Parts: structure tokens; C-alpha cells; sequence
DNA sequence: TCTGTGCTCACCAC
DNA sequence: GTGGTGAGC
């Protein structure tokens, strides 16, 4: 018999439960490099080519290539540049100052000799809406590929395989597992159970059938310890996860250009570790039995974890009185039993007097959730759902300001020009990925004077018309700033050192 | 193979 | 209400 039941494996047919079946598959993918390879794929550059993203004097990302010569986001551009003279470095897109459209200024940039050939920090602003649009297009692909996909962050998703993996098992007649061996007849056994439908749900599987262990990973399968590959269930679901996988993230590279790094397990958060433990290009898989071999590796911490990366997890480290390495194991051995026997603890800990409630970030209410959280994702077997991301409640275009650009209103009104022009792209981005309309009913225009006073006007922002317009968000703004630099007669003023338009209350019709 | 004249977003103590 | 801040790119 198999550990399994046939509801756990059931589950994964479902987008709501596939997650909490300790045999979910799970996938996350970040894109390498991000910056670097989307300006390296549009100067038709390879991925073999030292580029490197630059705003200004800094790296914001650097290629894999790039990387070879010690290059990291630490160095300056000229730093880098006495690692590698044959580097690429390629300024991300600006927003001159009055304009409302950015542009790449190509062969431009500070590490460039020529005074001609310069990219102002005073009168430019940086765009990053060619990275957005390329974000796009990848996650265009994923959804077309996955029935529930995550969007992280711009160059992050996870992915819930649960439908395809269920799918795959049971009925795709079209899989080779060898010359003359098909996963049809390969997994006779499960499938005809299935069909049949004389199982009891509560009833655990039938244990996997020999002929399904010659089922190949994709990718790299962190066992240290040689463990076998697959011994049930899980592990085939894995393996089917990791090649319908493989072949999303080929889709990536072969629709955009895009190498990525690709996490495999039961789990977000394993996943999310997995990702980043071999980069770029690389698929990590950790299977459950070798989950504990790679949180205890070594290069991970309760710190690790996200969420607890922060000062939460500070506070953990005092509250716990962790070691400074091995914590992972550590709070595994503290409370081998169960979340209660850790719940208890905190609760003994919060009360004695080694911290207040005014600097805490632990709720001593919801303290067993704490507890679970810890005892689950020290076994990685802390599923979290996938979720969407919480709708928009504001954007925000805004310039620091060095100088005296900003000496007078039409030098704002210039400003405004961009903020607006990058605001109304950002609008867009978003009808794109909510398949909604999306028009802001307010604006607000904040200023911060030459000695650093908070200025701010907000109001209603009219269309004429049902449809949003970019220049009716722009008239508005105008009419803020002229009311503002009114307001600031006789004070301290200009020259001033910010300025920012922020949209509110988003009307998602 | 953390950082600064980075950049943005959301939260909540004052 | 929001500036300072925490966090994430
Ligand atoms: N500290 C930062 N400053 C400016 N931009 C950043 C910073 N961190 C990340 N970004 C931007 C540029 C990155 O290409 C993009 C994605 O970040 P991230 O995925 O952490 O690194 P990366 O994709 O550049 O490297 P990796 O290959 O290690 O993922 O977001
Ligand atoms: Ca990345
Ligand atoms: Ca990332
Ligand atoms: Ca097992
Ligand atoms: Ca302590």
C-alpha cells in the first residue's frame, strides 16, 4: 500500500484544495538576470554577452555573463568596468523632463566618454515599463500553460500544476516513458482504479507499480544523501510536474528569450528556496523525503523564510533564542511533537518581561497560527494557496529633485507632463491584467519645498467624457500646482526637492 | 553567482 | 491624514 489516499490525490483536480494535498506540485519561476536579459534580448545581444542594466552610476541587474568577472550590483559602473572593459552596459529607458513618452538613449550613460552622449539624472526619470511589458508577455504564457498561476512579483510566478499533473497521470495516452513503454501502460493499475471508481476515498492507493520508477525528473533532484527517486506517489507527481514544467519555461525561452531559475516541491515557500538555490537556467526539484536535507543544508535560516526575512524574524531569533546557524533544524528539535508544545512556549515567552507589546510583531491572540507556521515550514510542509494580488489603491509617479530644475511652475507642469505619461501606461498595464476598465477618480500633487516642507492638493479628477483620458489627469495636476506655488508665495519654495502625482480611488468598472 | 541623492507601495503611531 | 518606515523591486 502507498502513504497516499485517494482523496490527496483527488485534490490536486481541484483549484481551490490542490494545495493543502500533501501532494501538490508547485512550481516557482523567477526570471534571471531580469533587466539584463530584457535589454539583451532587445539590442539583440546573447546570452553569453557581459550586459548589464544601469541607472545612472548604479547596476541594477547583472547578466550571468556579466557575473564572471566578480560583477555584482555592488559595484558602480565604473567599478565594474575595471573588472571587465568589454562589459555592456545598457541605461534603462528615461522620461525627459516635458516629454511624455521615455526612450532609450542608447550608447548614452555616465561610463560613456563623450559629454554629448549623457543621461542627466537632473532632467531625466527613469522608466520601467519595458520591464513590465516583458513581464507580461511571460505571464500571458504561464496562463495559457496553467490553469492557477500567482504573479509574485514582475519577474517571479508560482504555479499550481495540480490539474496538470492529475491529468497527466491518468489519462495522457500520448507519454513515453522508454522505447516501447507508455505511462498508459506503465500505470494500468491507478488508472483503471480510477476509472472504476470502487475505491473508498479515505482509502489509501495502491502502491506505485514498478514499471513507474523509470519515469525520468527533469532537471536537478537535490538528495544529497542518494535517496531513491521515486518511491511513491509524490515523487511521481513531482517528476510529471517537473517535465510539463521544463517545457513551460522552454516555452519562455523560446516565445521571449528568457532563461529562468524554477522551483519544484510540494510547497510556495520549498519552491521559492528551490528557485534560487542553482541559477540561471536550472530546475531545481526536492522531493519530500529529501525536504529535510535541503532546509538543512546549510545556506538556509528561519530568516530564510519569507516573511520572516525581516525584522520578524529578529524577533523570533531573540524570542527562541535560535542558534545563529541550523535554526531550521533547531526549532525542528525544540518541538518534535506538535504546533502546541511551540505555542505553548511563545506564550511563556511573551508574558516575563524580555520585550513590550509596543515594538512586537508577535500576536499573542493568534499565537497557535504562529506556532503551526513554524512547526510546518521547518518540515517544508507549510502549504500556502496561491492567491491573486490586492487590487490597486494607489499609484505614485514621483521625482526627487537635485537642483534647481524645479524653479518654477512651468518646470513642474514639465514634471507633470511625465508623471502623467507614466501613470496612464501604468493604468493600462493594469486593464491588461485585470481584463478590466480602471480609471482614478482622485489625484493628489505633493511637493516637498527648497528647506523640505510638505506641500499637498488633492481632489476629484472630471472626465468629459466616459472613457479615461491621460490629459485630463494632467489639467488637473496643473491646476494643484499653479493653487500650490499660490499657497507658497513669500515662503520657502522653489527651488524644490520633489514632486509627485498619486492616483487614488481606482473605479474598477 | 548587503549598497547608495535608486524606485515604488502599504501600513499604522503620532 | 500621513511621514516615517518596512519591505520588496
Ligand atoms: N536593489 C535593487 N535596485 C534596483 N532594482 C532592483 C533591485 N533588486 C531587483 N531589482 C530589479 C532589477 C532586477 O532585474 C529585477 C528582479 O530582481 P531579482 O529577481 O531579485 O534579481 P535578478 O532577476 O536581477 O537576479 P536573479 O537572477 O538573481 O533573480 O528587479
Ligand atoms: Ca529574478
Ligand atoms: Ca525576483
Ligand atoms: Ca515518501
Ligand atoms: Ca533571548
Amino acid at each position: 500500500m502507498s502513504k497516499f489516499t485517494w482523496k490527496e490525490l483527488i485534490q490536486l483536480g481541484s483549484p481551490s484544495k490542490a494545495y493543502e494535498s500533501s501532494l501538490a506540485c508547485i512550481a516557482h519561476i523567477d526570471m534571471n538576470a531580469f533587466f539584463a536579459q530584457v535589454e539583451q534580448m532587445r539590442c539583440g545581444l546573447s546570452k553569453e554577452d557581459p550586459v548589464v542594466c544601469v541607472q545612472w552610476n548604479s547596476i541594477i541587474a547583472v547578466s550571468y555573463a556579466a557575473r564572471k568577472y566578480g560583477i555584482s550590483r555592488m559595484d558602480t559602473i565604473q567599478e565594474a568596468l575595471k573588472k571587465c572593459s568589454n562589459l555592456i552596459p545598457i541605461h534603462t529607458a528615461v522620461f525627459k523632463k516635458g516629454e511624455d513618452f521615455w526612450q532609450y538613449h542608447d550608447g548614452c550613460g555616465s561610463w560613456v566618454q563623450d559629454p554629448a552622449k549623457q543621461i542627466s539624472v537632473e532632467d531625466h526619470k527613469v522608466s520601467l515599463e519595458p520591464y513590465r511589458r516583458e513581464s507580461r508577455k511571460a505571464l500571458k504564457i504561464f496562463k495559457s500553460a496553467c490553469d492557477l498561476v500567482e504573479r509574485a512579483s514582475i519577474d517571479e510566478v508560482f504555479l499550481d500544476l495540480g490539474r496538470i499533473c492529475f491529468n497527466m497521470l491518468m489519462f495522457d495516452n500520448e507519454y513515453e516513458l522508454t522505447g516501447d513503454l507508455k505511462l498508459k501502460d506503465a500505470l494500468s493499475n491507478i488508472r483503471e482504479a480510477f476509472i472504476g471508481g470502487n475505491y473508498d476515498i479515505n482509502s489509501h492507493l495502491p502502491l506505485i507499480p514498478e514499471k513507474i520508477k523509470s519515469l525520468k525528473f527533469e532537471g536537478d533532484v537535490f538528495n544529497p544523501e542518494g535517496r531513491d527517486l521515486i518511491t511513491d506517489w509524490d515523487d511521481v507527481i513531482l517528476a510529471l510536474g517537473s517535465q510539463v514544467c521544463k517545457g513551460i519555461r522552454d516555452s519562455i525561452k523560446d516565445i521571449l528569450g528568457y532563461t529562468t531559475s524554477c522551483g519544484l516541491s510540494s510547497t510556495k515557500n520549498v519552491c521559492k528556496l528551490a528557485s534560487n538555490y542553482k541559477k540561471p537556467d536550472a530546475q531545481t526539484i526536492v522531493k519530500n523525503d529529501c525536504l529535510l536535507d535541503f532546509l538543512d543544508c546549510g545556506k538556509f535560516e528561519i530568516t530564510s523564510f519569507w516573511t520572516l526575512g525581516g525584522v520578524l524574524g529578529k524577533e523570533l531569533i531573540d524570542v527562541l533564542d535560535l542558534p545563529h546557524e541550523n535554526s531550521i533544524k533547531h526549532i525542528r528539535e525544540t518541538w518534535p511533537d506538535n504546533a502546541g508544545q511551540l505555542k505553548e512556549f511563545l506564550d511563556a515567552k511573551v508574558k516575563q518581561s524580555d520585550y513590550d507589546r509596543s515594538t512586537s510583531n508577535i500576536d499573542p491572540l493568534k499565537t497557535a497560527d504562529l506556532a503551526e507556521k513554524l512547526f510546518k515550514l521547518s518540515r517544508g510542509r507549510y502549504g500556502l494557496p496561491l492567491s491573486s494580488r490586492p487590487v490597486v489603491k494607489s499609484m505614485m509617479s514621483n521625482k526627487n529633485l537635485r537642483g534647481k530644475s524645479c524653479n518654477s511652475i512651468v518646470d513642474c507642469i514639465s514634471w507633470l507632463e511625465v508623471f502623467c505619461a507614466e501613470l496612464t501606461s501604468r493604468i493600462q498595464d493594469l486593464e491588461q491584467e485585470y481584463n478590466k476598465i480602471v480609471i482614478p477618480r482622485t489625484v493628489s500633487i505633493s511637493l516637498k519645498t527648497k528647506s523640505y516642507e510638505v506641500y499637498r492638493k488633492s481632489g476629484p479628477v472630471a472626465y468629459k467624457g466616459i472613457n479615461f483620458q491621460s490629459h485630463e489627469l494632467l489639467k488637473v495636476g496643473i491646476k494643484f500646482v499653479t493653487d500650490l506655488d499660490i499657497k507658497g508665495k513669500n515662503k520657502s519654495y522653489y527651488p524644490l526637492t520633489k514632486l509627485s502625482m498619486t492616483i487614488t480611488n481606482f473605479d474598477i468598472i
